[PDB]
């Protein structure tokens, strides 16, 4: 194995929130997560999608032509999540990716290891995360049975983690932005300066995250 | 009130109403067009380009109506783009600025419009014109039997620095709890100190 695995505590209500956080802070070229029915798929898709993150779901009762789609959307950039149940997900024309989430638990070991082997865009590399509720600890500690391995017993992202992560974030912006644009207002970002009111940019920055 | 013909090619007609409107700053406005086409068109070139804009028409649900109103008279709205049919009625309050984007189809059209400037005092109104209507200005001007001031298009640098102030507005409403969060971030700014940074944060915003 050359990839990591991290068991993330979550409740199952706020488990799409700690995902989101997890997304965030992570930020992932690519990523797919596993459920139980292509209903959660749908919920958790909808879900992450107004939670601002490129997200689509997989299952089988997808079209042939639908699935082949919604599969290259995946391979450009321009969808970066992946909900799909593990029937739908079995294939060869499935990517590898920089991460995968367990966001309910996979009962029996096998249905972790090919849901686990999609990360790893080399045969080597990879992260791999489950997500348990609070009384699933027992669940957990059966699959390291099956599995034989111990997985990590990480904590979910502090909100001055995310705070950090959508800082992160909004320097990749700044980045883009040409000097043919910015060129316009260097004149303001000197009063700023000069004047030094950490507040007023710190008001600025409010509502740009 | 005051009339003000203010020169400006239809072709980039939109960019100066934004001038003006960044310059004058009122906190009403209402801007006339003719066809739900353009009522619709603009408020979403006055909302891209910065200002707090929607439009009024008849399609818009009776229900829909009372909230927008309400919203511009809140001043939660403070332009309205409105055609003349869906304008009529008493329901549609009093402005700070009439604007006539495009103009009236007659001297009542325009008395009709401008009649909605000024409160509690005179108003302002101001008149469009493109290059090639200079001639029916005239022809509308003594139409209504008076002469509207020609006056010039609000400067770049004019412009610049009415944007800057309204940016300074929204600024100093971030509640002191919300911008607490991003004083370190801040800091870290002002630590290596890329004006040319903070540029890019502005030019992000204006």
């Amino acid at each position: 194995v050359t990839y990591e695995e991290e068991a993330v505590p979550a409740p199952v209500r706020g488990r799409l929130e700690v995902l989101s956080d997890l997304l965030y802070v992570a930020s992932p070229d690519r990523a797919m997560v596993f459920t139980r029915t292509k209903a959660e798929t749908e919920e958790i898709a909808q879900g992450l999608l107004r939670l601002g993150h490129p997200a689509q779901a997989l299952h089988g009762d997808l079209s042939q032509g639908e699935r082949e789609r919604v599969l290259g959307a995946f391979r450009q950039g321009e969808v970066r999540v992946l909900v799909a149940t593990d029937v739908a997900a079995r294939g060869l024309d499935i990517p590898q990716v920089d991460l995968v989430v367990h966001y309910r638990l996979p009962d029996r070991a096998e249905a972790y290891q090919h849901r686990s082997g999609r990360t790893g865009r080399a045969g080597r590399g990879g992260r791999v995360v489950l997500l348990y509720g609070p009384r699933e600890r027992r669940d957990v500690e059966a699959l390291e049975r099956a599995v034989g391995r111990r997985f990590k017993r990480v904590n979910p992202p502090t909100p001055e983690e995310v705070l950090e992560a959508k800082w992160r974030h909004l320097l990749a912006r700044l980045a883009r932005v040409p000097e043919k644009d910015y060129r316009l207002y260097q004149d303001f970002a000197g009063r700023l300066f000069a004047e030094g009111r950490v507040e007023v940019v710190a008001a600025l920055l409010a509502l740009l995250l």
